[PDB]
């Protein structure tokens, strides 16, 4: 299993996936591919559990596969790949479906010689505009092409008209708002001093649009400790000028129009700001910090510029400044295996939550960035990134010997990204089936709304449908995702992915095209949910069951072991789920390091979450056929002690060299001349001139290049040490936590099952 099922895929998939299949399966996530559009929505923008779905709800009660999508809407391609065109139907818009809504897409059915068409989604007939079509031929674009996108494609993108905006009145450009602590322990590890560096060098790479030069992007600056300093940067000043806000609580941020300024225009005096900045608070010996009336301050900032933007924070410490969202330091670890661990995900109080509303209902994202040496509450600080649909970056310790790359990796990466702004998403179905649950980074006040504030091509959210109807297994299912966002031009579009999956009345056919993957995703993410609300036993038990009943149910309705072939690795996987840090934590794992984690995989796609449940395990040594390595099972069982092996889990990077490795090995990877001298915990490999060396080193820049953060790499020496939390990456071993180990995992589930029909 894992090591053979990727391969097989490796081997029966390197060609092209055209979409242009209904129901469809895409190669697996651990396959590379070339995908070429024609019809369905590619599987980088979207991914099922199930691409054959049951055509009622007793046959769908009858296998308990949960029917789940995983939908990337502003998903980065390959350059290889074609992004979504953008179409002009000038000021009537894009045509949809008078009853239902749906935006007319490949699926829409043309009757009557083409002058009505039937809804695919609903069945409502539509009348078809008699310029509708033709008006996309007198725009200045070209048109030779036969096909038209909204007809052909499964994703593409329509100019919004201004009914589709806020006071029906087009968006203006965003705004990047970056907010700096700059308190003791900021200054004092150097952050401050490297963060104003970069930004002297960054600030000329804002996203920028079709051909834009100059990015449209206005920039904002402050600084704060237990009050917040707003700096006027107007390109006709030669210093800034600073106006402090000690009022916390009550706040009041008066315009200043000098705050959001166009960098260009700026240059000089925003050079000066940062060059200032540093120097101004490098005495300085303030302890407690704000955290709350930063965020608002930017969002308000934003509020009077009436237009979206995002809030970059550095933080470093506890907030424990008297203000509004003052935190204690509650890290209880006699909590953990209780009925009140659930208060440790959840934020100490409902101001966030309340802020985090008041900052989507004004296209505000926020970005946190956090350097803690102890505790800092990382759910709680959180919250507002997350229900923002922003992002959150830890580095524990930070330092700059040792963190510098990586965080300014992160840094540059993160504010160079492609991004939407005060962004909604809806997904439309076909009558029989609909939405009923999200999981994701996002904030929702009805059923059906995904609100996004912000929102990147790395972050996914997850929905789950059950019938509401009957499906005709002719007409099949399908799924209409549309974004409605704000670009970082300022211009109002709308994206829509369409899937069409295919509908069965044969079990069988639900069982050969389920994705295991997909489901590991959505299962994961409904225990990660599920941790802050009830106790870990019980998600763990819950996690247990569904597994279960599906090999139950898979059983009664089509001893040995036995699973659907699509479902081969379900077991291991889910195995590591429950092994993973959220559901059983190690002795030595942080509180702030779960919430961490769990953030992070609420927003995973397919790929993220499949390396990061198993690792992926190369063995570096013995096989040095230049181009020609192939990943091994991750287990203690498969590590030779005279090899080394490189594993990474899409967040971490290890080198695990064994006790017995060659000399002539060391010497080329290390430069010293024994095992013995090897630096344990190294992070850098020394750049040698030799084979050995620059192979290992490309592997680690080829792996870190397909992983959206950059991963850290920790070299690890098979006896002392670190030795043993390299073990917990082993996924398919015993832990000291209480793991199980795959072999014995199966043996309980086999037996799970069994009490299931006993
Ligand atoms: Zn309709």
């Amino acid at each position: 299993p894992i090591q053979v099922i990727e391969d097989d895929r490796n081997n029966r998939g390197t060609e092209p996936f055209v979409t242009g299949v209904r129901g469809q399966v895409p190669p697996l996530v651990t396959t590379n591919f070339l995908v070429k559009d024609q019809g369905n929505a590619s599987p980088r923008y979207i991914r099922c559990t199930s691409y054959n779905i049951p055509c009622t709800s007793d046959m769908a009660k009858q296998a308990q596969v949960p029917l789940a999508a995983v939908i990337k809407p502003l998903a980065r391609l390959p350059p290889e790949e074609a992004s979504p065109y953008v179409v002009d139907h000038g000021e009537s818009g894009p045509l949809r479906c008078n009853r239902c809504k749906a935006y007319m897409c490949p699926f829409m059915q043309f009757i009557e010689g083409g002058r009505r068409f039937q809804c695919c989604f609903c069945s409502c007939i539509n009348d078809v505009p008699p310029q509708y079509f033709q008006h996309l031929d007198h725009t200045g674009k070209r048109v030779d092409a036969y096909d038209r996108p909204e007809l052909s494609l499964g994703s593409y993108e329509f100019l919004a008209t201004v009914d589709y905006c806020k006071n029906n009145k087009f968006p203006s450009p965003p705004a990047f708002i970056f907010m700096i602590d700059v308190s003791y322990n900021a200054i004092r590890t150097g952050l401050v001093r490297l963060l104003c560096e970069e930004l002297k060098s960054l600030l000329d790479f804002l996203p920028r649009e079709g051909g834009a030069e100059e990015s449209a992007i206005r920039v904002g600056f402050v600084t704060y400790n237990k009050v917040l300093h707003f700096y006027n940067v107007k390109s006709s000043l030669a210093q800034p000028q600073m106006m402090v806000v000690s009022d916390v609580a009550d706040m009041f941020v008066p315009l200043l129009d000098g705050f959001l300024v166009n960098v260009n225009e700026s240059r000089a005096v925003i050079t000066s700001l940062l060059d200032q900045i540093p120097e101004m608070f490098a005495d300085t010996r303030e302890t407690e910090t704000v955290f709350v009336p930063v965020i608002q301050a930017g969002m308000e900032a934003l509020k009077a510029a009436e237009c979206a933007g995002k809030l970059f924070l550095f933080h470093t410490s506890l907030p424990i400044a008297e203000a509004p969202g003052k935190l204690k330091n509650r890290d209880d670890r006699k909590l953990i295996n209780t009925d009140k661990e659930k208060t440790l995900f959840q934020p100490q109080t409902g101001a966030y939550q309340t802020l985090a509303k008041e900052c989507v209902a004004q296209g505000c994202c926020v970005d946190l960035f956090l350097f803690p040496n102890q505790y800092v509450d990382v759910a709680t600080l959180s919250v507002v990134p997350q229900l923002t649909g922003g992002s959150v970056y830890k580095y524990a310790s930070f330092q700059v010997e040792n963190d510098q790359e990586r965080f300014l990796s992160d840094l540059r990466r993160d504010v160079q990204k492609v991004v939407g702004f005060d962004a909604v998403m809806r997904v439309r179905t076909s009558t029989g089936i609909r939405a009923v649950d999200f999981f994701g980074a996002f904030y929702m006040s009805n059923t059906t709304d995904v609100e996004l504030a912000g929102l990147d091509g790395d972050k996914t959210v997850t929905v789950e449908f059950k019938h509401d109807d009957r499906l005709n297994e002719e007409s099949g299912a399908l799924l209409q995702c549309a974004l409605l966002y704000t670009s970082c031009a300022g211009q109002r579009r709308l994206r829509i992915h369409n899937l069409a999956l295919n509908c069965c009345t044969q079990l069988a056919d639900l069982y050969r095209n389920c994705e295991t993957d997909t489901l590991i995703n959505y299962m994961a993410k409904f225990a990660y949910r599920g941790v802050l609300n009830s106790p870990v036993k019980a998600v763990r038990d819950t996690l247990i069951t569904q597994c279960a009943q599906i090999l139950a149910c898979y059983r009664k309705n089509c001893g040995q072991l036995i699973l659907p072939e699509c479902m081969k690795l379900l077991p291991v996987y889910l195995n590591c789920v429950l092994k993973s840090d959220v559901l059983q934590p190690g002795a030595e794992v942080t509180t702030d390091d779960r919430a961490y984690v769990r953030q992070l995989v609420t927003s995973m796609d397919v790929t993220e979450t499949n390396v990061f449940f198993y690792p992926r395990l190369l063995p570096l040594t013995k096989s040095p056929v230049e181009s020609t390595p192939p990943a091994v099972r991750a287990s203690e069982e498969r590590l030779s002690n005279g090899d080394i092996y490189l594993l990474e889990n899409g967040l971490n990077l290890f080198l695990w060299v064994g006790a017995s490795v060659q000399q002539g090995v060391v010497q080329s990877l290390f430069s010293v001349s024994s095992f013995s001298q090897i630096t344990s915990g190294l992070s850098v490999l020394p750049v040698l001139d030799n084979p050995l060396s620059k192979k290992v080193r490309g592997l680690i820049d080829s792996l870190r290049a397909q992983r959206s953060r950059y991963m850290k790499l920790t070299v690890v020496k098979q006896e002392d040490k670190m030795e043993m939390l390299f073990k917990h990456f082993l996924v398919e071993d015993k832990s000291l936590s209480g793991g199980a180990s795959y072999v014995d995992f199966l043996c309980h589930m086999h037996k799970e099952i069994r009490q299931l029909l006993s």
